[PDB]
This record gives C-alpha cells, sequence and structure tokens, in this order.
C-alpha cells in the first residue's frame, strides 16, 4: 500500500490512484510574483471558539487530531468560500531535516512542516458526501518554521509518545486549535486536491502567508513517531510530504497586496 518510501512513495501513487496525474492536484509551488491580488476576496472568518476535539490518532501516514463535527461548532467561512465549512480534523506534514517538510512551497522555498486544518462544506451533509464534490472541502494550510516554540502546540507534542506507532489512538479532548494560528490571516487560494491518496479533487486551498514558529525540540518530537505498527521494525515517521505538482490551468489568488 501507498506510503512515502522508495517503492510506494509519491511517484508510485498514480498506479492505484490515477487522479494523481489529474488537472487540479496539490500541493503546488506558490509563485508570489505571479499570484494576483484579488480585491473581491473577503477576509477569512475562522470561528473556533466552540471546537470540540475528541481524539488523536497515528494512522501510519501522519497523526490526525479529530473533532466532533456533528454540529456547527468550529467553522471556516468567508475568504474565497461560499457557505460554511465545518472542521473535522487537523494533521501535519514534516521533514527529516528543518530544510524540508512542507507540501506547498513559496518561491520554491520549503518550510520545516505544514499544518492542514480540514473542513467540509455543510451543504453536503457529511464529509463522505463532501469529498464527492469539487467544492466539498476547504483546507487551511499553515507553514511551520523552526525558531521559538509555539506554546499552543505543546499539548500535541506531549501526547505523541502515547501514539508512537500505526493504529494507536489517545483521548484528546479540550484542545483549542486557535493556539496554532499565526497573527495574520492573509492568504493565497487556489483549487486543488487532498495531498494524500485518494488524492480527490475537492479542495479549496487557503494557504496562510505568515508561518508559525515552532521549536527545534517540538519538531524533533514529531520525528520520533513511527510509520510502522507496534512490534514491527522501526521506520521513523519523517518526510511524509508530497512534492509540488504541475499548476496546469490554474491561477493562485492573493488576499493581500
Ligand atoms: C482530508 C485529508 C486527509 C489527509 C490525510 N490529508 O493529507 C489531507 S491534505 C486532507
Ligand atoms: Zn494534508
Amino acid at each position: 500500500h501507498w506510503g512515502y518510501g522508495k517503492h510506494n512513495g509519491p511517484e508510485h501513487w498514480h498506479k492505484d490512484f490515477p487522479i494523481a496525474k489529474g488537472e487540479r492536484q496539490s500541493p503546488v509551488d506558490i509563485d508570489t510574483h505571479t499570484a494576483k491580488y484579488d480585491p473581491s476576496l473577503k477576509p477569512l472568518s475562522v470561528s473556533y471558539d466552540q471546537a470540540t476535539s475528541l481524539r488523536i490518532l497515528n494512522n501510519g501516514h501522519a497523526f490526525n487530531v479529530e473533532f466532533d463535527d456533528s454540529q456547527d461548532k468550529a467553522v471556516l467561512k468567508g475568504g474565497p468560500l461560499d457557505g460554511t465549512y465545518r472542521l473535522i480534523q487537523f494533521h501535519f506534514h514534516w521533514g527529516s531535516l528543518d530544510g524540508q517538510g512542507s507540501e506547498h512551497t513559496v518561491d520554491k522555498k520549503k518550510y520545516a512542516a505544514e499544518l492542514h486544518l480540514v473542513h467540509w462544506n455543510t451543504k453536503y451533509g457529511d464529509f463522505g458526501k463532501a469529498v464527492q464534490q469539487p467544492d466539498g472541502l476547504a483546507v487551511l494550510g499553515i507553514f511551520l518554521k523552526v525558531g521559538s516554540a509555539k506554546p499552543g502546540l505543546q499539548k500535541v507534542v506531549d501526547v505523541l509518545d502515547s501514539i508512537k506507532t500505526k493504529g494507536k489512538s489517545a483521548d484528546f479532548t479540550n484542545f483549542d486549535p486557535r493556539g496554532l494560528l499565526p497573527e495574520s490571516l492573509d492568504y493565497w487560494t487556489y483549487p486543488g486536491s487532498l495531498t494524500t491518496p485518494p488524492l480527490l479533487e475537492c479542495v479549496t486551498w487557503i494557504v496562510l502567508k505568515e508561518p508559525i514558529s515552532v521549536s527545534s525540540e517540538q519538531v524533533l518530537k514529531f520525528r520520533k513517531l513511527n510509520f510502522n505498527g507496534e512490534g514491527e521494525p522501526e521506520e521513523l515517521m519523517v518526510d511524509n510530504w508530497r512534492p509540488a505538482q504541475p499548476l496546469k490551468n490554474r491561477q493562485i489568488k492573493a488576499s493581500f497586496k
């Protein structure tokens, strides 16, 4: 099955998931000089005051922080979106070294990691029906750079030793995702896809311009997770990022001058 190694990595995925070579794949490089300011975009509205986290899960590819999405509690709207998108989970992509790890790049620059806050369009009723639609998802992508610690990240780092291997989960209640947000909500936006199989083309990407800073110690703890399950040879969970894909017939729009 798919993964991030030599024999099952991103260059292989197209054989089980042919949409890997589709017309709106993600991530992409954001060429800041070519991204046009769109004064018709709206400020993004991120309303996370009532977010209910439930659990954290090592799925063998990354970890997911999962939310109760059975009511309008943590929603994204505004920006490029029509209507209301409900937070279902967040996860990260990261490198073995600080110079790589993000999926989107900015003028070919890679950040150490990238956070994805995944939301589904409530007009489709649930996540499974939303990923069958071209406007079913909105993913808020936030870059991580190594520097000062992010205090709001520490509760996630401190639980990782409890979900070291594939299939492990832990209670993860009362986590507030507002502590993962940078000051500015200035963003780039373009139509794309999930960056992991099944690579579905459902995503309005909203990529914040401002990275958050995390400490070297925090990212080191991500790199101690394992892709393997308990009792299997150890394979560290690092470099779980897909490289940039062809932009094709798409334009990236900027919310800011
Ligand atoms: C819904 C979803 C799930 C995963 C694992 N990833 O990586 C993205 S970008 C989106
Ligand atoms: Zn992702």
